[PDB]
């Protein structure tokens, strides 16, 4: 037993992460078949990303300029193009590593694993969810962009993010691998409102079943709650709404612990109107949204890859 | 920037991991070299687990009892050894994906990741601290028996742990990989009492530093103390004492951000003596004790492997 924020194992994006450098900039890319994706801020100076004009600054530049070295092996480099705020340098080489592989837009509320890069050169792996307001709150450093977000789901690698930009706030945006950015936010160096955000109440609740499953009851109570009232709640509370389909997913878990899930939002009601009263639930001191209902499944089920 | 609970890349351990069956049990075995590590309780019953005679148990086994399977190929075994808790299964095969690597004896507050695994396959990464009381507080279900915890300096896999059993209490016990359990734990199915444990509290300043470093400084003050008097405060709050040595190892934080140690001791004491006032640091609403002062380091500093 026991319940952690865990990340799915990289080995096989590992294998896929390159340097990328043109000109004096390097940042890593993301090596699958015969292509390798990277942000197309990897063309700016410091200069031009306060307005760059990317489709002038790519014109600029030929196939010999984009330096890619996957480890010590230098890759030849056939073709460019820009996709959307991404790059795709065709090598000549089809990474003999590329696991099974997909791309993905995720869904906000939905979680993943990041690979930390620098220099093309994995540094860590954590997990995190993508918020309603389409940042992430990760551990990004100068020369971290084109690290990569991804599930995985038994020999396929489904990739859902790339890293960009660090927010002049400190939380992190960036695009699925056809270059889109999640949210409203551009790859340049200016200031940029995140929405509102809110707490990701389905992952809650799955995380208040994870805790049941694992012997931390004590916030279960004598009371319900109908949908109605516990989304008053959660507006008051700066959550979000919960629906019938949210319900659904959490249907499982209800299931294997015998606890209604209207019940569960007496609980949560009861622990957000009154707080944690100094106690902790899976050693967290409050309410954790980064576990979806699927995760919970996944780790308290040992599925494996 | 942003600070997260990062494990190390585990691809150079995934290609290590193993499937170990004898008789009727399944676990996860170590492949290095030609060299299979993994629990010796894999040679028990559900009934042997009481109290196994080891000794005798292995003696009614042969080389060609020990199946292990190395994703879908098969290893044929040579060899049979027990050392302290774990059995060494000679193959004939080198493991072409053997890392460099070394064993190594982890101190209690150290940090590591652990790769959880079932029937040889991984399943998740995450990071943890071996306790003061030399258990771990990790996700381990029924067959995560052999699964591994580790380092990594640059190109080489220290390996620290491997899982041997949950205690009834919740909490997991292992032992090195020569087999010599963290603790008091022996690997029998009884009641074991794991010693009073306390808080890492070169940890709680590292991760204190981190939060500056990271613009979390709502807990700064204007005062000051001594290790003496701090100490007071560590013992009423079951704190390990600070010692010169763990002032030491802080220096380089202490550098890079111009706060003096025993300046963020009497921020950590005043937290201790007062709460958190409803607030967070770095996400979290407790005092984190998980990162070690090379841990916020190498974070901030973005090593790579």
């Amino acid at each position: 037993s026991g319940f952690r924020k865990m990340a799915f194992p990289s080995g096989k994006v590992e294998g896929c992460m390159v340097q990328v450098t043109c000109g004096t900039t390097t940042l890593n890319g993301l090596w699958l078949d015969d292509v390798v994706y990277c942000p197309r801020h990897v063309i700016c100076t410091s200069e031009d990303m306060l307005n760059p004009n990317y489709e002038d600054l790519l014109i600029r530049k030929s196939n010999h300029n984009f330096l890619v070295q996957a480890g010590n092996v230098q890759l030849r480099v056939i073709g460019h193009s820009m996709q959307n705020c991404v790059l795709k340098l065709k090598v000549d080489t089809a990474n003999p590593k590329t696991p099974k592989y997909k791309f993905v837009r995720i869904q906000p509320g939905q979680t993943f694993s990041v690979l930390a890069c620098y220099n093309g050169s994995p540094s860590g792996v954590y997990q995190c969810a993508m918020r309603p307001n389409f940042t992430i709150k990760g551990s990004f450093l100068n020369g971290s962009c084109g690290s990569v977000g991804f599930n995985i789901d038994y020999d396929c690698v489904s990739f859902c993010y790339m890293h960009h930009m660090e927010l002049p706030t400190g939380v992190h945006a960036g695009t699925d691998l056809e270059g889109n950015f999640y949210g409203p936010f551009v790859d340049r160096q200016t200031a940029q409102a995140a929405g509102t955000d809110t707490t990701i109440t389905v992952n809650v609740l799955a995380w208040l079943y994870a805790a049941v499953i694992n012997g931390d009851r004590w916030f279960l109570n004598r009371f319900t709650t109908t949908l109605n009232d516990f989304n008053l709640v959660a507006m008051k509370y700066n959550y979000e709404p919960l629906t019938q389909d949210h319900v659904d997913i959490l249907g499982p878990l209800s299931a294997q612990t015998g606890i209604a899930v209207l019940d569960m939002c007496a609980s949560l009601k009861e622990l957000l109107q009154n707080g944690m009263n100094g106690r902790t639930i899976l050693g967290s001191a409050l309410l954790e949204d980064e576990f979806t209902p699927f995760d919970v499944v996944r780790q308290c089920s040992g599925v494996t890859f």
